[PDB]
Order: C-alpha cells, then sequence, then structure tokens
C-alpha cells in the first residue's frame, strides 16, 4: 500500500483469502468492511497517526481525545471473487466542528471498474467520560495537512442513500436473533468489540433464504452506544419493502439501542 | 428575498423582465449571471457582510482583502420566459486555504423544477498589491457561521463539466469580435467592470447563426485579470466540435495579455 503522488489520499491491493468468502465464492461484506477498517489504518500511519490502535492527532493526545464511528455506508456491485486482487483508495475530509469523513473507493484490480464504495462519519469523544464533542481549530488544522481541501466524495448525487434518517423498528419484529456475544476474535487491540462485529450481528437476523436467493447491495448502519465485552446483544429485522430491512441492535437486559441500520438487497 | 429556515442558505424571486429577454423571448445567460449576482449580495447583506460594493468580512476589512472570481460555471436547462417568476437558491461553502465558492440553484416558481444550476470559485486578493493569497484561520472562522458544514454542492457528480481543465486557444482563431470597450452601464458601484460583461464579450464571436439556431447549455469561464475602465478587448472563438462546443479566449487588443478564457456548449433547437 502507498500514498498517491499528491499525498491527498491512500491505495492499496488485497488477495482475496479462501476463509474470507461465502457461499458464492466471493467476498463477505464482513470482509470488505474489514478490508476498508485495514486501509484506513494504514492510511493513518503513513499520515503521522498514533499507532496504538486509537489512531489519533498530537492534539487529540493532549485532550484525551478519540474518533468514534457513528455511520458506516457500504454499496456493493461486484462481491471480488477467492483469489481476486481488490484495489482500496480511501481518503479523509473534514466536515466543519461536525466531525470528519473517510471515503473509500473499491476496484476491480484487472478491469480498473469500480466494485463498490463506502463512507464514514465519525465524531470526536472525550476517552475517559465517553462524552460527544465538537472539532476543536486545532484538529481542523492537523486534517488540512492530509485531506483535499475542495471537496471529494464517494457519493456525491443529492439526497443519495448515504445520508438517510433511519427509523427505530417497532415491536414486535418480524425475525430475531436472540442472545448474542463477543468472544476475543471480536476485540480489537485495545479489547473493544470491532465495529464489523456489528455488521455481522445485524446480518444475523436476515433469513437464510433471503441470503441464498439474494445479494447483498446497500448496508447503512448508524452506531449510538458500544456494546461491552461482557453484554449480551439481540439482533431485529423487519421487512419495509429488491427486498429491503429495518434493523435494530439493542441490549437482551434492558433494551438499551447499540445500532439501528437498514439493509437493501437484489435478487440474484 | 430571504434566508431559509436553518440560516444556512437564502431564495429570492425575479419577474423576467421585458429588456431582460432574447429573441425567443426567454432571459439572456446575461440576464441569469446578473440575477445569480443579485440574489448572492443579498445572501452576504443577511448574514452581517459590509455594505459598499465588496463583500468583505470584519476581518478581511482589517487587513485589507476582498474576494475576486477565479471561475464561474452555468448550466441552463430552461431559459425563463418573459414574465416567468423564477426561484433561486444560493449558498457558499469554505474550501481549506484555496479559496470559497459559492452555488446556485434555479427552479421554475410554478412547477418547481431544477431549470438551471451555477458554482463559482472565488479566491482572496490584498485590494492595495492586487496579489493573490491563502484563506486565513479567521476567515474560514466567519465562514462557518453562516455555511453548511457537510459538503453541499450545485455539481455533485465525479468528472464534471465545472472543474474541468481549460486550454488556451492558440491563433489564428475561427471567429473574432474586436476593439470591444466597456462604457458606464458596464462597471459596478466600485467602478470595476462587472463579471457578467465578460460573458456577454465571450459571446460577441459566437456566430449569429449559431445563436439563432442553437440554446446555449453551459459556459465555462476562467477569470486571469481585470479589464480597466480604458482597456479594450479582443474575443476569440474556434469551435472544438447535435451538439456544438467552443473554446474562446478575451485578450486586451494591444499587448495580446490574456485576461479570460472560456468553453460553451449549446444544443439544436
Ligand atoms: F456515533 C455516536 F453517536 F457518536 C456514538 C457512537 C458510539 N458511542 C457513542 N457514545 C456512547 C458513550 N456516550 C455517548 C456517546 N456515540
Ligand atoms: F481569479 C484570479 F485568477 F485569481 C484572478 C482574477 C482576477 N484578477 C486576478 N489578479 C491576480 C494577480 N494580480 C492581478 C489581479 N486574479
Amino acid at each position: 500500500g502507498s500514498l498517491t503522488e499528491d499525498g491527498l489520499s491512500y491505495k492499496e491491493k488485497f488477495v482475496v483469502r479462501s476463509y474470507e468468502v461465502g457461499s458464492n465464492k466471493t467476498a463477505t461484506v464482513e470482509t470488505i468492511a474489514n478490508l476498508l477498517q485495514e486501509v484506513g489504518c494504514n492510511h493513518a500511519q503513513s499520515v503521522g497517526f498514533s499507532t496504538d490502535g486509537f489512531a489519533t492527532t498530537t492534539t487529540m493526545r493532549k485532550l484525551h481525545l478519540i474518533w468514534v464511528t457513528a455511520r458506516m455506508h457500504i454499496e456493493i456491485y461486484k462481491y471480488p471473487a477467492w483469489g481476486d486482487v481488490v484495489e482500496i483508495e480511501t481518503w479523509c475530509q473534514s466536515e466543519g466542528r461536525i466531525g470528519t469523513r473517510r471515503d473509500w473507493i473499491l476496484k476491480d484490480s484487472v478491469t480498473g471498474e469500480v466494485t463498490g464504495r463506502a463512507t464514514s462519519k465519525w465524531v470526536m469523544m472525550n476517552q475517559d467520560t465517553r462524552r460527544l464533542q465538537k472539532v476543536s481549530d486545532d484538529v481542523r488544522d492537523e486534517y488540512l495537512v492530509f485531506c483535499p481541501q475542495e471537496p471529494r466524495l464517494a457519493f456525491p448525487e443529492e439526497n443519495n442513500r448515504s445520508l438517510k434518517k433511519i427509523p427505530k423498528l417497532e415491536d414486535p419484529a418480524q425475525y430475531s436473533m436472540i442472545g448474542l456475544k463477543p468472544r476475543r476474535a471480536d476485540l480489537d487491540m485495545n479489547q473493544h468489540v470491532n465495529n464489523v462485529t456489528y455488521i455481522g450481528w445485524v446480518l444475523e437476523s436476515i433469513p437464510q433464504e433471503i441470503v441464498d436467493t439474494h445479494e447483498l447491495q446497500v448496508i447503512t448502519l448508524d452506531y449510538r452506544r458500544e456494546c461491552q465485552q461482557d453484554d449480551v446483544v439481540d439482533s431485529l429485522t423487519t421487512t419495509t419493502s429488491d427486498s429491503q430491512f429495518l434493523h435494530l441492535l439493542r441490549l437482551s437486559g434492558d433494551g438499551q439501542e447499540i445500532n439501528r441500520g437498514t439493509t437493501l438487497w437484489r435478487k440474484k
């Protein structure tokens, strides 16, 4: 992997592994999400971010601040097959004092065609109190050194899916998967549940017949609260329709919302 | 006219006037460009900018700075007819240290449909030395108070026309209109040549047959240097192409110094 000539974006090639593919011998959406996170980490390291798992700036470390994902949106046109090489380009953009964005474009290395795109919204959080906050002047200045200053968006279209408001699923849910618990493989190097695990948990309540007869085209996931190592989650799903679903992850005990999202599926 | 509910954009309605229309009884592209400038001025006044003809901030007046247009890009799907009401929404965005952008959406007031869109790039300049510069931290902070912080673009599409690099027309030009001079009606309240005058001058070298048989769809104009009140301009045009496309160059009649370059795309009626 490497920064591009202008130093404002990063590219990396990945060979899809045997254990990374589903029943149709193509990468799962979780494999895709792990690759987006990996190229994001490799970009942060190349532009001088911390190497402790938190990917923080100098000012963020002095103020005890960390980034937390607020939203992940992924659209796949073609999932790469086992053994195929997929190239991913990523870049960041500052969004005033609201937070920052990380965008990605996925290409077939052989054909050069775009096979997918993704966007993520990140918000500042004080690491100790867990309280959200605005992005300060000093942090906005650090982002100007490695981000394009003119807008560059993976999802440019006006009123596109990536910015849609997601409603809250009302009981009773059409489908559910109860008692989901993370194991050590679900934790990152800082013992927090990895963001990709929540995508897997959302997908657990989709009926196996849908997965067998449809391809996942779009997934939009909001993040509200974290699942701890000893927490238990229930994954709920209702058809809103292509097939479209509304999703909700909540703690098994008190029913506290951890995530909400939507998925759009195309018949194979 | 008024700021919208969130206070991050501005809207205004205009009734197209008799002297504002061309041969097909619809607004000229110069009428459209004047309306964009007017709604831009009304937005700046509503968010606390100076009222002297230079749309300046408190920090800009302190540092003797002004904005200058670097590029204007306009795309029209339907020109409003004489007597029609056109609604225009405008907003600004900060582009880091490079400069700022002002975007516009034009709608038919009756149907609610988008009839056109425009975007403009602005660069900081010291008013005394005329030297270009980067946008300072204090100016970027002033723009955050009245601009949307998430990107809002009139031209979102990937490699869209509004960002295309424009080449320099090589002599000899296919067409030309020589000896163009501005009169007092071409000057703004600060005695500088109005930006819309340059659009008119570019269009002067398009043959009348093209204007009679085609409608202008897209115009992209780069601004490099200003024409003074006593300067004389030559307008040059060469066809580069059902659509007709042209390359344009405005230069001073004497020494041939470039003042503007641009392109136009026309569709057969
Ligand atoms: F994205 C987000 F909404 F900002 C988000 C994601 C994940 N956690 C949070 N928290 C939990 C701790 N205290 C309130 C904020 N918030
Ligand atoms: F857009 C632009 F290129 F920045 C521009 C437009 C108009 N004038 C100028 N300059 C800068 C150099 N000194 C003379 C005035 N520059």
